């Protein structure tokens, strides 16, 4: 509802029943209307009719003023002559209204109606101390103040009628004053005081925005909103050369020191403490209303002027009448900051360390010339000054922030005959084109714990204006004394409290500053931004100054924000300093650009090589146009000139001359603020900067370029106002990223410039989660003071249920939304020592539990179109996320009814819970909502006594028990690797003294004290390696149990009252002390690693537990005994299928040998059937190392069996006979039974199979439920492998298959095989036939080694690698000594030469082979020939060899000549 502001009065008072025409009585057409505009001088629009309305015509004639305002702060006065001051000529006027020019008139569709003009145009100022009089006419002017910012386009009209006089049939003229006020501007820099009270955060399209309702507008009306009694932050106002700030002030203020009494905040000179006005402090400065006596709304507007070009900082205070209610502070202090553009300066820093004397100043912006040329002008700022008087050398500091196509301009004086000496810095200036880039990290570090901030957002911290200007440099002094990481920099020395014994001389302060910002880096202009136009002229007009200009391109391809600094130093002359500290800022938006070229930039919207040859733009308001015709791949701007040879582009310049229709004309004329950024030694990219434009129709645009005799061609269509503007929806998909949910958008939340194409766009992105163990990453940050003052993170349910209000969204209504879902962050835990963690706060992770019973579909809305930072619009967020109904469930228990339906198994409030855990398992572990977590499970478990993590002693390598160990539900993957049989207990405790909310982690301190309560050794506890890439920590949604930093900062602040008048604000302020606590983490000095004090990307330290909650922990734990906690015990029992090991018969060879009639045979069992035979999966755990060989024996299937049988009269070679002594006699598990013979073997062996067929050809994975078969070789090359072989033909009973662990394992095995019968049954039944199942866990490695990699020009193995061509020799000469390994890979194309190497070699002549054994009788070759493949070979030369040695293998093509040849040598100059 509206409600009226002051109203009802004797002059104010409406009335809707009277109805006139805009004709009125005098039946004049509105075209025959001799109409003119108002008389315009210096900002003063008047009506002067004292000459004009006067009886000389017969009939009547309609004389109109227009009062056009497009500029703000106008005085609005209308003269029309005074009621009869002479008689029968000025009788019976008549004035509509007669209680003007508070009340107006409004057309409603027909008829002028009286209404006022209050409801309309917010802000009006009208003074009853000059209105008093019943008629304002008697004085003969109306006058009044329009405000600055207006959103509403509105026209009234005055009236003087004079022609109802009547002197002998003649009829007089009458005046009408038309009142048009069009909206210019958005919003005043400053503040209102609103005496409603704060509206909660109206989510998603319920906002109400009504101009009829004078309440909406005011909160519309000025960048700070105080409320009475929740707005504890002080008033800011922010002024530049021009602008226009102001104040609302309320009606219960009893006296301001603000505007006409403000405490100069002077840090150049020594503290002034005197109320000073601005009329003092500025020349120039205008203000309205200042006696405060608008009945209205008093509202005070301040004009600062262009002649000041220096920065200014004021103080006020705002006391407040003292009311009944309470309220947060009775007196409010603000902040105002004239002509200062670049905040948290390192200047700043460097005072609260170090005195400085220096005059900031803002580069001049130019009347004369265009509107983006900015100067700063040290030609008369360089004056040889001796230190004297606290003016004497001076440092002159010229800060301007460029942004899009915005050029700067430096200018020195550097002539010798008036400076005896002055240098620029750096020197490195002029020839190689540097700069000192100003990195913004030491005010990271200093400003980390003053806010919540990260690593991106500590780089806009010279974007945020509130309230960075404070003194808090000198209370950062005593955190950055307090920081553990700043200490160990390099300049530390420079931030180190000066001399106060002696008083430090100004000469000592700026060698300091320039030794400061010397040991700083410099980098290259032409390398950190691409595309630079920047000019050095060394030489004037008359060879007396020196000057720079650079354009900032539209886009810039800076990593990160500009900021860096330069200028010319003369102090080695004894004079002044002259400095400029200057900023980029990178275009977060894609450019609206036809780029036709084969080659692209990665920041074109329209990406064609040849597909299309015309381009159709339609370019809005505030649009970047980009033409591109040229290489995007040269980042030189020397080299990119012989593609300017061959390019056309029409016109000759673009987008200076452009093409209306089919003729050429200026840019200018039909854009008069257009920007063009044409590239030196360069004709394209061009780029157009739409500027706010005023068209009724679609005008065309047109360039063309040719390129090597193709014409393409850009047609922009620069649209109207008025043209149909839809909403353009972007969709974007999930993409799966190691089992988590990203989307592409990385500055869609980062305010962006504000277009009217950028309000109706909205970023998407679909999320489909149809499986287990996925987090769905959601990134949107927290709120605080900057960039993300007002985001909002809310859901709405869409399916199941339809409801279409947005409601809050966090921990909790997630966790009750689907059950035990989790909202976790991504952390990398420190060690015990730090209590810190590295927190990933913009991104939190959606859990999904592992049962959904009802399928759920909703969308998250991250809103960040409420953030408007200078006049720059942040996107908004839209993830439409689908989670399917999904049918998994854990083994295990629920200890109430929270977690059952994620059990199979639940035995409810029962305490100790046991388990027979079997291969490939997957077991759950969940506690209720205030249970205290006592396990890492499953990362850590207890066996009986101790705390042991189970995962080293079960190969728990791949499995979630190493990343779900801090969940509220922890999951694990049983593998089919162990060395033991594992009884392991995962435990929650349960103190039934006390729940809790346990959101948060639980700490050291509490899990010491528990493990001490329970009986769980944390002394004998192997640990844990840290293998996890992440941790998905469960804890509370963006910490906010946690304590707030900037609200309680200016809490304190506000509470610490630094606005009465004898108070100041600063040694207030300055006593300020951080709000912190046990609730945090230190930093110790010494490391296990640097990684622990340093964050990049998205990482913080932060605390993860509640000391709070961790101390209520402790004390429950100490007050009880061990009967009063419950233990919450999952008791998982592991029994391993009969462990065997592959016996290792050397460092390099394992062997799994089975033709045993104990081992597939199933083990006699009680003689009694005792059901259908479950597959004993017979265990070998094969161990090894790269180039290590594993060998393994099983009984030959029935098929090959008989096979052997034939062939036993025949024998082995002395290869495998060799091998054979290598092995069978060299291979717990062993016989004691009845000897093999055909009759058992066929019996228990008739089923006998073996998967893979081809062994360590193919494999099975063992951590693959799905045993997925693959090819090694294509996982995991360079490998030698024999399939299964029988072992002896005279012996039909024993087969073997080898493989060889490659030297480089580019990551770690773990699959399995199998000589697996089930299918053989005891004819009693007992158990079926035990499956072998060998797995196999091989360790990684990358360190290339000599030898020959002919299949590849580039190994990955080897050191050496040129790869074979047929009909090319390709000789590979490796240089080895005594005791070191080589290797050699041949394609499938070339076979060994010879198909016996290593075993056998090329004779020193090449041209006998010899057994290598017989030279060497200590080499450790690994190969097996007995394989499929005679192409890859490794093997080692022995410890005590060294007479030299050479020799050499080949890989020689079967079919035709081609030779890739390893020479092998020994030692060097020996026997």
């Amino acid at each position: 509802g509206a409600l009226p502001s002051v109203g009802v009065d004797e002059l104010d008072k409406i009335d809707l029943s009277y109805e006139t025409t805009e004709s009125g009585d005098t039946a004049v057409s509105e075209d025959s209307y001799d109409k003119y505009a108002s008389n315009n001088t210096n900002k003063e629009y008047v009506c002067d009719f004292t000459d004009q309305l006067k009886p000389t015509e017969s009939g009547p004639k309609v004389k109109k003023c227009e009062v056009k305002v497009n500029e703000p702060l106008i005085k609005v006065k209308i003269i029309c002559p005074l009621k009869g001051s002479v008689e029968k000529l000025y009788d019976n006027i008549e004035y509509v209204p007669k209680k003007s020019p508070y009340v107006v008139l409004t057309k409603e569709e027909t008829k002028l109606k009286e209404k006022l003009l209050s409801k309309l145009i917010y802000g009006l100022l009208i003074s009853p101390t000059v209105n008093e009089k019943e008629n304002n006419f008697k004085e003969g002017v109306i006058e009044f103040t329009l405000p600055p910012v207006v959103h509403k386009a509105t026209v009234f009209y005055f009236i003087c009628d004079n022609s109802k006089t009547e002197d002998d049939n003649k009829k007089g003229n009458r005046g009408i004053v038309e009142v048009y006020v069009e909206p210019y501007g958005n919003k005043i820099n400053g503040c209102a005081f609103l005496d409603e009270d704060e509206e909660e955060e109206k989510y998603g399209n319920q906002i109400e925005e009504d101009e009829h309702n004078e309440k909406i507008k005011m909160k519309t009306f000025f960048t700070q909103n105080i409320y009475k009694k929740n707005n504890i932050y002080p008033c800011y106002m922010k002024l530049y050369s021009g602008d226009i700030g102001g104040i609302l002030f309320p009606k219960n203020i009893k006296s301001t020191t603000c505007f006409e009494e403000m405490i100069p905040y002077n840090k150049e000179i020594k503290w002034n403490k005197e109320n000073k006005s601005l009329g003092n402090l500025v020349n120039n400065s205008v203000v309205y209303n200042k006696e405060m006596n608008a009945k209205y709304f008093n509202v005070q507007y301040v004009h600062i002027p262009t002649s000041y070009k220096d920065t200014l900082n004021l103080f006020c205070s705002i006391i407040l009448k003292e009311e009944e209610s309470n309220l947060i502070s009775t007196s409010y202090l603000v902040y105002v900051s004239i002509n200062e553009e670049l905040n948290f300066s390192l200047f700043d820093f460097y005072e609260s360390f170090v005195p400085i004397k220096k005059t900031i100043q803002v580069a001049q912006k130019n009347v004369n010339n265009k509107e983006h040329d900015y100067t700063c002008d040290f030609t008369d700022k360089l004056d040889k000054t001796v230190p004297s008087t606290a003016n004497g050398k001076k440092l002159f500091i010229c800060r301007k922030h460029l942004k899009e196509f915005d050029t700067f301009t430096l200018k020195c004086n550097v002539n010798k005959t008036q400076y005896p000496n002055i240098e620029i810095f750096p020197k490195t200036l002029k020839d190689k084109k540097e700069v000192l880039k100003l990195d913004l990290d030491i005010q990271y570090q200093m400003f980390s714990k003053f806010f919540k901030f990260n690593t991106q957002n500590a780089k806009y911290l010279n974007l945020y204006p509130y309230y960075l200007i404070f003194p808090f440099n000198h209370i950062g002094k005593k955190e950055l004394k307090n920081n553990p990481t700043y200490k160990n920099h390099k300049d530390v020395k420079y931030f180190e409290q000066s001399s106060v014994l002696s008083p430090l001389s100004s000469a000592d302060s700026l060698g300091k500053l320039l030794n400061f910002l010397d040991t700083q880096e410099t980098v290259c202009l032409t390398e950190k931004i691409r595309y630079l136009n920047l000019s050095i002229n060394e030489l004037g007009s008359d060879n007396n100054t020196f000057s720079v200009t650079f354009q900032v391109p539209p886009y810039i391809d800076i990593k990160e924000p500009f900021y860096f600094m330069f200028g010319c130093n003369n102090n080695k002359g004894e004079g002044n300093i002259g400095i400029v500290e200057l900023l980029i800022s990178k275009q977060e938006e894609k450019i609206k650009g036809c780029n036709f070229h084969e080659s692209k930039l990665d920041y074109f919207n329209e990406n064609i090589s040849s597909d299309t040859h015309e381009c159709t733009l339609h370019a809005y308001e505030n649009d970047i146009i980009g033409f591109n015709c040229l290489e995007t791949t040269h980042p030189n701007e020397v080299e990119v000139e012989v593609e300017d040879a061959e390019i056309y582009l029409q016109p000759e310049n673009c987008f200076n001359n452009v093409y209306k229709g089919l003729n050429s004309v200026d840019i200018t004329t039909i854009l008069k603020n257009a920007q063009t950024y044409n590239i030196n030694n360069k004709k394209t990219p061009t780029f157009l900067k739409i500027p706010p434009y005023n068209l009724l129709e679609d005008v065309e645009i047109s360039c063309q370029c040719t390129i090597k005799q193709v014409v393409k061609k850009i047609k922009v269509i620069i649209t109207k106002n008025d043209t149909v503007l839809l909403k353009r929806e972007v969709q974007s998909e999930s993409t799966l990223d190691d089992k988590i949910y990203k989307c592409e958008h990385e500055n869609f939340i980062n305010p962006r410039v504000n277009k009217t194409f950028d309000e109706n766009v909205e970023y998407t992105c679909n999320i489909k989660i149809e499986n287990f163990f996925n987090y769905i990453q959601i990134f949107c940050p927290a709120k605080d003071l900057g960039i993300y003052k007002n985001i909002q993170m809310y859901y709405d349910i869409v399916k199941p249920t339809r409801v279409p209000q947005f409601k809050k969204f966090n921990n909790e209504e997630l966790h009750k939304l689907i059950p035990n879902s989790e909202m976790l962050h991504k952390t990398k835990e420190m060690l015990i020592l730090y209590n810190e963690e590295k927190v990933d706060l913009l991104h939190f992770y959606v859990f999904l539990p592992i049962y959904i019973k009802d399928i759920y579909e909703f969308n998250i809305v991250c809103d960040n179109s409420k953030t408007m930072w200078k006049n720059q619009l942040g996107g908004k967020v839209i993830y439409h996320i689908t989670v399917s109904k999904r049918e998994q469930k854990v083994k295990g228990c629920s200890f109430d009814n929270e977690h059952a339906h994620m059990f199979s198994y639940n035995k409810t409030n029962v305490k100790n819970c046991i388990i027979d855990a079997k291969p490939k398992d997957l077991i759950g572990f969940v506690c209720p909502s205030g249970t205290l977590k006592l396990t890492n499970c499953f990362k850590d478990a207890i066996v009986h006594t101790n705390l042991t993590n189970i995962n080293g002693i079960l190969y728990l390598k791949n499995n979630l028990a190493n990343f779900t160990y801090k969940h509220q539900f922890n999951y694990m993957e049983i593998p089919a690797l162990m060395d033991n049989d594992i009884s392991f207990k995962c435990i929650c405790v349960d103190l039934k003294k006390k729940k809790y909310n346990v959101k948060s982690p639980l700490g050291p301190k509490v899990l010491r004290a528990l493990y001490k309560k329970l009986n769980i050794k944390f002394d004998n506890y192997v640990t844990g390696t840290d293998q996890n890439k992440y941790l998905m920590t469960y804890m509370d949604l963006h910490l906010s149990h946690k304590r707030n930093y900037l609200k309680e900062l200016f809490h304190d602040l506000g509470k610490k009252k630094p606005a009465d008048t004898d108070a100041n604000p600063e040694s207030i302020i300055e006593s300020l002390s951080i709000n912190e606590s046990n609730e945090s983490g230190p930093f110790p000095t010494g490391d296990v690693d640097a990684e622990h004090l340093i964050l990049e990307g998205y990482d913080t330290w932060e605390s993860l537990y509640d000391e709070q909650l961790e101390e209520v922990i402790y004390n429950d734990i100490e007050s009880l005994e061990l009967k009063d906690i419950e233990q919450y015990v999952l008791q998982v029992n592991l029994k391993a299928p009969k462990l065997m090991m592959s016996a290792q018969i050397h460092n390099n060879r394992h062997v799994c040998d089975f033709s045993k009639n104990n081992l597939i045979v199933p083990e006699s069992l009680k003689k009694k059937e005792e059901l259908g035979g479950n597959p004993v999966n017979i265990h070998c755990y094969a161990l090894l190392k790269p180039l290590d060989t594993l060998y393994v024996k099983c009984p030959t299937s029935k098929d090959n069996y008989e096979a052997a049988k034939v062939n036993i009269s025949e024998n082995d070679n002395e290869y495998e006979l060799q091998v054979i002594s290598l092995i069978e006699k060299r291979f717990g598990v062993v016989d004691t039974g009845p000897v093999l013979d055909n009759s058992t073997f066929e019996k228990y062996f008739k089923n006998i199979k073996i998967k893979p067929d081809k062994f360590f050809e193919k494999v099975i994975n063992e951590y693959d439920d799905t045993e997925e078969e693959k090819d090694l070789e294509s996982i995991l090359p360079g490998a030698i492998v024999s399939p299964m072989k029988v072992l002896k033909k005279k012996d039909p009973f024993t087969s073997y298959a080898a493989f060889v662990v490659p030297p480089i394992v580019p990551k770690d095995l773990h699959f399995k095989v199998e000589c697996n019968n089930t299918e053989y049954k005891d004819e009693n039944q007992y158990i079926s036939g035990y499956n072998g199942i060998i797995h196999i866990d091989i360790s990684n490695s990358n360190r290339k080694i000599n030898g020959c990699d002919f299949s590849t020009n580039n190994s990955s193995i080897l050191t050496s690698s040129v790869k074979l061509v047929n009909g090319e020799t390709k000789n590979c000469e490796i240089n080895i000594n005594n005791n070191e390994v080589f290797g050699i890979i041949c394609d499938n194309e070339t076979n060994l030469d010879p198909e016996k190497c290593f075993h056998e070699i090329y004779s020193k002549d090449n041209k006998t082979v010899k057994k290598f054994r017989e030279v060497i009788p200590n080499i450790d070759i690994f190969s097996l020939h007995n394989s499929n493949k005679k192409k890859v070979a490794y093997a080692k030369v022995p410890l005590d060899y060294i007479n030299k040695l050479l020799f050499s293998c080949s890989c020689k093509t079967s079919h035709t000549n081609t030779i890739g040849t390893m020479k092998v040598t020994l030692n060097k100059d020996e026997k």
